[PDB]
């Protein structure tokens, strides 16, 4: 039997095992210094992705892989990212993805079972953990998990950033009050006005349809903007997956604002697809394409 | 600007995009058929790992990588696996691991920042997502997430002790969390080693349970408490104060075979609860390496 | 009618008013940079005070005023500090303090009504807001509010006892209140006195914990219970009935160094829970003066 | 080592320490007598301030300091006053105030760190505790904390007072029922009609935007009055802080009614500012100016 | 068709009806002034009755009717007094009382149906509303409803026992129910018998507590549990099974002075919890008569 | 010392005390037989009063005292009747009643403190317990407490009864489902049609403004009927108490339907009065007058 310590630990009872000694504050400072550096670096971001589910992570991979220089800030309200992609339907495991979504799986080197017009990843968790791993390895991506977007930063008749807090704080806003923080989009001067020498940053909202804060940016934009929440319709896989992919990308009516995933179905009043995931990944690819074109222009 | 569909979607507006058509029942049947196959195949398992946190997943990797033929059944009560390893401390990100835990990171190809006597993974999420990915790709590993162990399957006492494990009693976590409120029976996952009359077959290797359910949360230290509750010759030590030097050392050394019960193994913070050890707070080297230690003992059992 | 802007706002409708312009990220960075500096500076503290109620804040004032060079780290689980001192009894306002506690009020310049053997501050809120203001102005005091102590950092037993304190284990209170529900690790604040290998440096003064977490609420008497839970040579006395004469006397006298644990101090109603003393109800002289007593002992330790 | 008892306690073990003996009822009566005197005195008030957060307390200081003769009744639903000013953003400590808000800090002798166009108070708690201390020391200010305004006292087509209860009672109104009390504004006779020989009292509502009873008086006035709740818009510090300060003061459509703080943003549909506090203090100053002018006329 | 306003309202549409005018503050001051007078007058009481249920209210009537000069202070945690006597069993109405409890009904002029060995009040609500009405009319009785006893005021041990009662610790019930969640101090109500230095005045009759808090609900058997919790020479018997013959007999006989504590009395179902007696279910004769028995002993104390 | 047992119990230790022996089932049957007799008798009622608070009980007394022959069915959702009349305001005790409400107190022989234009009952609980006692003593009044009205029984374009359940069942309707019972008004045949030889029964709804089921019949009538819920306005004692008394009685738009108490303020959009109780009692008297006239015609 062989493992990473086979050459270092020679006693069967592991009596010769040891860690190098440590002081508790060394650990605290190592963590906190790095988190402040993140908060400082990403206080102005090029791309803010709200929601690290299948659509948001798929988009994050394509964006960051193509433009490793861009600061991609991912805000995820739950402790565990991945949203609704840890399971298939009814607590079962298998993740069905219709072709050509398998081309995304090949790119990420995610194995699957080919069934002709669709493929199956043997566990939804395998897809999402793989995408997470690959996204997180990229140099200018930051995952702020346990952190919720509570509002939008705006400028008079565009988005200009997001308003953030610890999720557990947001969930206690009903119950002394606790202010949020802010993450700003690229493109402004120290007087708060537009700097046209800079490319404007963008928000991609991929907060799904479900859960405590589902379809968050859609509701807030509708709350402020002429626009109404379409409302997700009944389940119809052929029409739902097609429309979600096609409708994903730039939002008409607000500048520098993008959507993907099931949030698009809520906003545009499209069908839903239930336990199949091709459109989540590919809507992320589509949104990412449009976002990458914005930064190339 | 290139991506996986660049060769087949040529319209800027994606108007030429399409999925192959589908019928809803095809998707349903594709999912359900597979889940039953899993339930049928793993109804008798060689290794049952309770809790897919850092220590459980680290152990799973070492076991399954070394013995890809063993049925390794991972039961995880939460929807998302990974337990307490998606964050560092106080909702911050960085994962500190003391050397020699960095050798495990090297094996898994997880990048880190070397600070001398310890290293830092830039996000805890990077560690746990990577281990998950590599574990789940193995051919005889199954993750039953959203599924809780709520009791042990046992056989009567022997010379080895009062408690003799033979499997776990399972349910959907959401069902378990409603038991206090018409009642809903559990399922069972059995360990290898028994005949069709329920008695031991000594020609067969007995399966094992590795419990790695941590110390915290709704079901923390589950198997430790159940074993103590069944056998009053044993007691819960109770996790003591934070002391990184002593806690990480002791958790690693004390992980593995549990003295009073046969075919029963522990790793991670559940060991600290059971043996009354110190805790270490936001450092993770002992979680990975206690899993490695338990895995070694389990592999030797099957050798 | 005059106010701070009378010289720069001349329009009755304030149409000539303006702020200097600002960028949102400037504000964010101004806040976050400072909080990290605090976390870095106080990661090793000289005095850790658990609970910013009347007794904790009174102690903090005496300690920091006498020794402004000491890092005095105040951990308070609630958003608003002040604990039980924003009101008198039954939601009424007046704060009764028996003499000689009025001498403390004089030092803090808190006005009161003299009734002979006792005095009355016209609102409890006036006492606690004033002490808070004066404490927070001191240069090496830090208030980490919305932050809970959920465990102790320890070192192995010595001749001084079973429990040896070396810091506190911390988290955002809202996280602590969710532990029963993916798990979230704590942070640590360490006491002065240890080297980079985690062992004691006898050339350095050991830091101290003063626990003043009261008797009531979600985390009442936290350190008393944790110390009792770790060392079974000690037990929780349990707060007895209301008896103002005996309760206030005993709480003041019993406050200070805890007999069984080194570098550990108590004041306020937590002392009553630990030593099994009477309670006093809506009178506050013993809270302030027990803080003074504990502060004296702590200053002597550092002298 | 020296403290307030160094000349009175001479034993190291404090064995010579003693309190003067007391009877429990002496303490009870001292508290209750004073609270009834308060209830009696302030049953008719000149200024009722609803909400003791940054804006309400800032206004209370300016009003009471300039007119120490006026009965200023502060109603605060929480046990601890101070509202949302015990923290900065995301549970961090520092309180950023843009100039000229620093002139308010100088007046209250609150130390700060000067950063050019803005200043920083090292802990939000230092600002709010200092203002509280200074406000509470004034002779005709009363803080009724743990007490909630549940409704308004009115007279046919003005405000004439507030309807009060213990907050914990208000929070149980959903669950035998429990009547409120009343606090009346100055200006009426014993038959309940207007006494024009008296100056009419005023309400200043500063109940914020957040929490269990946020924007209370705004919602209730809109409920009764032609007026609609504007609804707080997205975060934009330049426009939010400017407008909140400017819009604070007398409400158009109801006589003797004033607003300040974030309640103004909800009512008038303004932007929000997130974790900066200059407009809270200065909107209170502005409202206080208008209120003081009403009582001077 | 006649009613109280027939002589002053002559219009069929009541258009000539009117109230005398009023100012809102007149009403407020009328209420608050009176409540403070109550708090001031009863701050020292002769008899403190904890719980305004059937047994407490029955005792109150007998005590106050016989000695109208005594300050009888009734503390009731609920908004509505009457405890468990607004209904019979299983939400049905009828109140069964075994003879000789019917003699109490006769004294209170409560009509009943005579069934031989027992009688029936047609609605439990009729019994409890009538006793309430007659009790509240007495000149030195005060009902502090919506007010909970959450502790006892005590003095140090004597020859009479470990626990020596000197009053009760009070708060608004809604505050007490929030203690587990900034902390809120209680008030105090003191028993007659002490001087201004808090010590006993042997020239004065000591006041008494009668606890009648039942067995059930949020604060059931409060004083029994507190007395047991303070003095470990005593234990909670625990209410046993239902046995009407033995339960009603024993509750009546065992009610009155508590053996281990001076100036302390019990009646009703709290006695069953304390002494470990049977329960009786939906019959109420023992509640009324145990109150009578306790009242007799209390009156003899003051005689 | 003398009590009801002084001639029966002669031992100081009460050792000679005894109850006559009993069998547990004797007690059960005595209770249950009587409750079924009530359910049977009142299954058709002449007057159904919904809510046994100050207004409903005041009305019940006047109705039943004048017409002891009428079956008066009082439905009360709480275990304890009395609604909001066990306390004055802010958990204080005193009950202020403006004249001429004192004439009602004299009739019920409730002592009070005369203060000129108003009187004070020393405890609200004294008023409500006295009225309860006197109402419950009447021969054809039944109090079904712990019982909630969940809906109305109707006949096509009138009320014809109420739909009832145990309150604890009603409160679990959100969580296997549990059907209600019915209480019918007098006036119908066994085929369910109107019997014009009989006087139609009436509903008086006095369910207040507050609590879990406040203003129940007002909301349900508005739900079905042309009519809108006025909504209770601000506190103004002079106008509120006058209007509540005047507006109490027959509802225009539904036949055989009456209101009194604060439910009238919700329905007709009137002011509220806070902690004064004259209008509650007198609105009950007014409603009772109209109801008694209906049964006299
Ligand atoms: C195909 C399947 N079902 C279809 C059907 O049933 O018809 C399905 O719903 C998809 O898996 C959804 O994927 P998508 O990426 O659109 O959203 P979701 O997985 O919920 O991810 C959203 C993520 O967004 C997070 N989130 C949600 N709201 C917020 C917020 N305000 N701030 C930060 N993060 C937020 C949330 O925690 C989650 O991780
Ligand atoms: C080092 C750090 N902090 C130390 C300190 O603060 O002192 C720390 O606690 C570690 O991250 C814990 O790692 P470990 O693998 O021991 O447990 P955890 O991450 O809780 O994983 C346990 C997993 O086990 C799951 N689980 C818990 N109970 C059950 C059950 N009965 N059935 C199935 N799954 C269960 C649970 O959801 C979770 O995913
Ligand atoms: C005299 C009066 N009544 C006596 C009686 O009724 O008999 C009375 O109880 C005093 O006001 C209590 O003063 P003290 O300073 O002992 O405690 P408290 O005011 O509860 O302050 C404790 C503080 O400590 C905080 N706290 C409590 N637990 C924790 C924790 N684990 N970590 C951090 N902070 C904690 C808590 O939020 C609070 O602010
Ligand atoms: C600048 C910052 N954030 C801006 C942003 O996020 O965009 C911010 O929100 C300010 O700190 C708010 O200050 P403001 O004084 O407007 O309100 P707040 O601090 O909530 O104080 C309101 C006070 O009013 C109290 N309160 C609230 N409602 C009531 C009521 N009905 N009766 C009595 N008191 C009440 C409440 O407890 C609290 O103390
Ligand atoms: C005979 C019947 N059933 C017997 C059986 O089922 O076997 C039965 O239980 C009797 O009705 C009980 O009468 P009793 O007077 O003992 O108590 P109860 O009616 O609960 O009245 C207690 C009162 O006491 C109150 N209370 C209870 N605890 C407290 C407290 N700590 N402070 C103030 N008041 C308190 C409570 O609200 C209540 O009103
Ligand atoms: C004057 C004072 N305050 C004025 C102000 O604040 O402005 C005040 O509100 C009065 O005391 C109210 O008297 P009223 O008789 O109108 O109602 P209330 O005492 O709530 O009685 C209603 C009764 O009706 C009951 N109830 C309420 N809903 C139902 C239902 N659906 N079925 C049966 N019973 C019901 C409820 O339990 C209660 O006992």
């Amino acid at each position: 039997v062989t493992h990473c310590l086979s050459d270092i630990v020679k006693k069967e009872d592991w009596s010769d095992f040891k860690f190098a000694p440590i002081r508790e504050s060394t650990v605290s400072r190592a963590m906190t210094s790095r988190y402040f550096k993140d908060l400082d670096k990403f206080a102005v971001s090029d791309v803010i992705i709200v929601g690290a589910g299948s659509s948001g992570l798929s988009a994050a991979y394509v964006i960051a892989k193509n433009r490793p220089d861009l600061k991609v800030c991912i805000i995820e309200s739950s402790v565990a990212p991945g949203g609704g992609s840890w399971l298939g339907g009814q607590l079962f495991s298998a993740m069905v993805m219709r072709k050509p979504a398998h081309l995304f799986l090949q790119e990420l080197e995610i194995p699957y079972e080919d069934e002709g017009d669709y493929v199956v990843v043997k566990h939804a968790a395998l897809f999402i953990s793989t995408v997470l791993s690959k996204v997180l390895q990229l140099p200018n991506v930051k995952l702020f998990n346990a952190t919720c977007v509570e509002d939008l930063v705006t400028r008079p008749p565009t988005v200009a950033g997001v308003v953030t807090n610890w999720t557990l704080v947001t969930q206690a806003h009903g119950t002394c009050s606790m202010d949020p923080n802010v993450i700003e989009l690229a493109g402004y001067k120290n007087d708060g006005t537009r700097d046209l020498s800079q490319k404007h940053g963008v928000i991609l909202s991929t907060t799904g349809h479900d859960g405590p804060f589902g379809a968050f940016c859609a509701k807030r934009i509708v709350d402020i903007d002429n626009q109404k929440l379409g409302g997700m319709k009944g389940l119809d896989m052929n029409h739902a997956e097609h429309d979600v992919v096609i409708h994903s990308g730039a939002y008409a009516g607000v500048d520098n604002m993008y959507f993907a995933g099931m949030e698009v179905a809520e906003l545009d009043g499209l069908n839903r697809m239930g336990p199949t995931f091709g459109a989540m990944a590919l809507s992320g690819v589509h949104a990412a394409e449009q976002i990458l074109k914005h930064f190339a222009a």
